[PDB]
This record gives C-alpha cells, sequence and structure tokens, in this order.
C-alpha cells in the first residue's frame, strides 16, 4: 500500500509553454483556449502589488508566445478569470481529453503533473490540508503545473500552482482563478492558518494498516462519536461527522472492524505516542490517503 | 521532499492485454513485437511447475489474442525469451517512444504504472531493494506491468512484474526475461534474501539535508572506503562499490563535502544513534532516494 499517483498522459497531452516578456510558465491547452497564471504578463516591479486589469487592458494578443512542444500557437483572445488567464488559439488541441473544472474540498486528495517550460516533470499524490495549503514539490518556472483526478476517462482539474510560502508548503486556484485559502498573487511573504490533521483519512489508512496484515495499533475498547471528538479536537485533529463514519462503511465491513473500535484505536494512539513502532513503515499517523483513495487501491 | 514518479503517457501508450485460453495479464507493445510475462500459457494445473518448453511447442500464433483496448492485433509470430513472451504483430505502435531495455542495480529506483486488463490503473515510484524485492501495491490481473525510467525523452524499461512474496513485497525480471534475485515464475512461496538498507541512497538523504541547510551531523573526521564498508556491513547497511561513489560526485562537488568525510559522519550515525535529534523533519533515515533523485528534486 502506497501513496498512487492518476496515469498522467492526458494531462501531458495539454501542457504547453506561455511567454510574456522575459517570464514564463506552464499553460493548460484545453480545445482552442489556453489557462495559465495571469502573473505571467507583469514585470519585476510589477510584481511587488499589481492591479491586474490595468496591467492587462495594455497587453496585446502577439505579446503572448505560446508553444505546444516545437510548434507555435497563435492567440487569437485573451480574457482574465479571476487569477487565470485564458488565451484564445486558432487551433484546438486535438488531445483534449473529457474534463471538468471542480473545486476540491480539504481533506480531498488529486494528482500533480509537474512541468517546467511545458515540459511534464514528475506526478505525485497530494491532499488540500484543512488550512488550504498543499505539502508539494515545486521549484522556479512550476508555475501553472495543474492537479487533477480521473473518473472514468474524465479528468477533472482541481488546482493550478502559483507559490510556494516561507514555511516551504504551496497554494494555488480553482480553474477558475479562485485560490484555495486566503492568498493572493502577490510577492510578498505569506503565512496560512494552523494546519490541523485529517481524522477521517488517518482512520482509513489505519483501515489500510489492516488490509495489509498489520495489527499492532488495535485494541478491545470502544467509543463515543462525541468522545472521539473532544480528544481529537484536543490533539488538532478535525472533527469526525457521522458522514463520515458512513463512509468508512466499506472499510469497516471489509476488515470488520467498527468505526467507533478504531476510533478507540486511534484515540489511545494520540494519547500515548507510537512507542517506537511504525505502521505501513511510516512513524507518524498519515492523513492524505481517502477512504476512497484506500478502497480503488486495495481492490 | 517527496517520492515522485516520471509523468506515464509514453507508457500508457504502450500498454496493451495479452489473453491464452482464460488468463490474461498485461503486454507493453513496442514497434511490432508485444513483451509479456511467458506464464500466460500455462494452465491453473500447469503453474506449478510448469514446462514451459513443452508448453509453448504446442502452441500457436492463433492461441494469442493481443488487445489495444478492445481492437485485436493479429499475432505473426511468437517467441520465448528466459521469462517473457515475445509476440510479433502486424501493426508497428505508432505511439512507441524512443526507449531502451536496462538493467537496474538494487538501490536504483524506478516508476511503476499499474495496470489492469491492459489499461493503466496508477504509477508510483519504487526502490530495488538489496535482495532484489520492490515494495509494491499490485493485485491480480497486474502481472506484466512494467517499470521505467525517462531520461531526456527516451524511456528506459527495466521490470516487468511477475509475482507477490508471502512476505507481501513484489519480484520480477527485466525486459529480457531474468529474474531480479532467486526467484522463479512458479506457483510456489519463496522467500528473499535478508534485506539491508541501500547506503549510497542513506548518503545521497545526507547530502539533501546538508543543501537545505540541516548539517548538524557533520563531523572532523574522515574514513577509507573499506574501513567504512566493514563497518556498515556490521550494521546491516550495504557496502559502498566504486560507482556509488561516483554517482555521489555531484552532490560531492554541490555542497564541498567529500563523499568519504559523508561516510566518516553517516559512520558515527551508526555508531552512536540519532541521540532524538531529527534530520530534515524526522529520526528515520531515508534509503529510497538515489542521487539523481535528490538532484531532481533541489534542481
Ligand atoms: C517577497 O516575496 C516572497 C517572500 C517569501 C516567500 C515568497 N514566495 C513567493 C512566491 O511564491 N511567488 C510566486 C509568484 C507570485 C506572484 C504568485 C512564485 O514565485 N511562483 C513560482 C513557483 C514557486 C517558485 C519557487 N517554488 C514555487 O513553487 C512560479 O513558478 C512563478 O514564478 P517563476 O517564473 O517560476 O520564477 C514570493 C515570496
Ligand atoms: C502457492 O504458491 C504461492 C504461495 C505463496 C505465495 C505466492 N505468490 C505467488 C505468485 O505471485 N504467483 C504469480 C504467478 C506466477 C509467478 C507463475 C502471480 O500470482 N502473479 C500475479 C501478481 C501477484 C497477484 C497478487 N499480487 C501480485 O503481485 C499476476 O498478476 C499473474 O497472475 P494473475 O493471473 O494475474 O492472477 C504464488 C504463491
Amino acid at each position: 500500500f502506497r501513496k498512487m499517483a492518476f496515469p498522467s498522459g492526458k494531462v501531458e497531452g495539454c501542457m504547453v509553454q506561455v511567454t510574456c516578456g522575459t517570464t514564463t510558465l506552464n499553460g493548460l491547452w484545453l480545445d482552442d483556449v489556453v489557462y495559465c497564471p495571469r502573473h505571467v504578463i507583469c514585470t519585476s516591479e510589477d510584481i511587488l502589488n499589481p492591479n491586474y486589469e490595468d496591467l492587462l487592458i495594455r497587453k496585446s494578443n502577439h505579446n503572448f508566445l505560446v508553444q505546444a512542444g516545437n510548434v507555435q500557437l497563435r492567440v487569437i483572445g485573451h480574457s482574465m478569470q479571476n487569477c487565470v488567464l485564458k488565451l484564445k488559439v486558432d487551433t484546438a488541441n486535438p488531445k483534449t481529453p473529457k474534463y471538468k473544472f471542480v473545486r476540491i474540498q480539504p481533506g480531498q486528495t488529486f494528482s500533480v503533473l509537474a512541468c517546467y517550460n511545458g515540459s511534464p516533470s514528475g506526478v505525485y499524490q497530494c491532499a488540500m490540508r484543512p488550512n488550504f495549503t498543499i505539502k508539494g514539490s515545486f521549484l522556479n518556472g512550476s508555475c501553472g503545473s495543474v492537479g487533477f483526478n480521473i473518473d472514468y476517462d474524465c479528468v477533472s482539474f482541481c488546482y493550478m500552482h502559483h507559490m510556494e510560502l516561507p514555511t516551504g508548503v504551496h497554494a494555488g486556484t480553482d480553474l477558475e482563478g479562485n485560490f484555495y485559502g486566503p492568498f493572493v498573487d502577490r510577492q510578498t511573504a505569506q503565512a496560512a492558518g494552523t494546519d490541523t490533521t485529517i481524522t477521517v483519512n488517518v482512520l482509513a489508512w489505519l483501515y489500510a494498516a489492516v488490509i495489509n496484515g498489520d495489527r499492532w495499533f488495535l485494541n478491545r475498547f470502544t467509543t463515543t462519536l462525541n468522545d472521539f471528538n473532544l480528544v481529537a479536537m484536543k490533539y488538532n485533529y478535525e472533527p469526525l461527522t457521522q458522514d463520515h463514519v458512513d463512509i468508512l462503511g466499506p472499510l469497516s465491513a471489509q476488515t470488520g472492524i467498527a468505526v467507533l473500535d478504531m476510533c478507540a484505536s486511534l484515540k489511545e494512539l494520540l494519547q500515548n505516542g507510537m512507542n517506537g513502532r511504525t505502521i505501513l513503515g511510516s512513524a507518524l499517523l498519515e492523513d492524505e490517503f481517502t477512504p476512497f483513495d484506500v478502497v480503488r487501491q486495495c481492490s
């Protein structure tokens, strides 16, 4: 049981390279539109406090150079939706999969296709933390890389990458240009709210540990939902809802461990620690696996 | 720092399914040849102790159903190479990338595209252990899934999946059909050799830490290679090779820390312990990042 990303071929066929002036980043080419972060129009001066509608009315179609591999697409239009620039081109991408723009909830996961200069570099799995950051791996030139899920040949795009906080975590927008969290596309050191642990995902990952024949953390005891949430909130874990309990049903049915039983296990793990032992190789409680993540891998 | 797979699109376009009787597994379609595990020709009463040579003589080209999606590709030739079947087909795969077949060393990492009935399911990075096993995530129907590295648009295929040992780790061959490690393609419980820690990768991980300003573990001593290797084996660490010293070159030059000085630093860490202090946020030493992996995620 490992962190597993969706195959990235369908998104790879859409990554292009967008240049305005002296700056370059990645864009997403679907049908005849290219989507990219709008601060690609900005200069070193502008970046500190950009008045984007002002900067954009002064740009022309010919100020944008879009490259798909070695061929250049001609831009025939440009508009701005929140933080994303939409560049119309005179060519439809034949590799455009069935797709949808969606806004992810905190706790949900997606695959990130890291790109540099319109070339895909790597793929890995991330979760939207409760404080609307993600713990990614991105360098200079990765802006415009997207996050996505795949559901029966439909690619749901949910993330476009914009910045790296001083603490080394990452921030970005949905494909409608709206940031996840309180961040802004201006060149400033920004801080996020206090992060908390995704409780439903820790539980799913304990269930995963048992599906793979590991059980040392189990115990005989049980807890009520409310009493687990009291201890949980004490340790900066998100609350567990009855919806979460329902979602975990399959995992409980498969292993024969009721949810509130597994909660009693996690409570004791929080109150006492791991005592040097490890779960699925990890020395810390993992919270970047959704219950759907677990079932899809184990079956 | 994240475990990061290569983008999987060039390999996705090469995945097909190969059916003999009622057993279906995955195959790899490059130019006009399909590669797959030979035990696809086995019946459930044959897998215990197959006579592959005798089994193959009774097979004809029309006993083999090769499908890209639900589209059939006609088999026009067949032959066996160690444990892989090679099926010549009547169509050259137009999505064939520039490619190589290569045999990796323990410690090297690679990306696995987990496939079922010729359809990609997921992608993740594995390291080849010193006992020639990989810590995979595979279900029934996964045999013939391949592992690969991509360097400058050329795909180097290094693994084809065959087996899950009773301990839950996995085993397979290179693309010429030679098993990694002492295993055989028969339906029997086989045991891996005792595993050890991949020393070259731990050192890579120490260089990563230094690059990020975490360097308390650096010391004023050096060692000879042989002296380090003798000590390393007493701690269940792999001995260093001359090639290992060579692939630490870039990290050594970038940090100004000589390889044998970093060995002396690691050697003190083995004799004395971490004393509660951490490295890159952790109390255990990571051994599944290669020196190329570190260079990739730092630059
Ligand atoms: C003084 O201000 C600061 C103080 C302290 C911390 C700070 N952090 C940022 C920031 O992150 N700024 C965004 C651009 C703003 C305008 C939204 C950025 O730099 N994004 C990168 C991806 C980043 C690059 C490194 N790792 C990534 O993930 C692009 O890809 C585009 O820029 P490039 O063309 O590649 O250089 C500003 C800042
Ligand atoms: C009774 O003997 C045993 C005792 C104890 C442990 C044992 N383990 C194996 C084994 O692994 N046997 C190979 C068959 C070959 C080696 C002849 C196999 O089962 N390979 C799977 C991949 C596996 C499936 C689950 N997770 C994977 O990685 C395929 O994909 C092909 O088989 P399928 O037709 O797809 O089911 C036999 C065995």
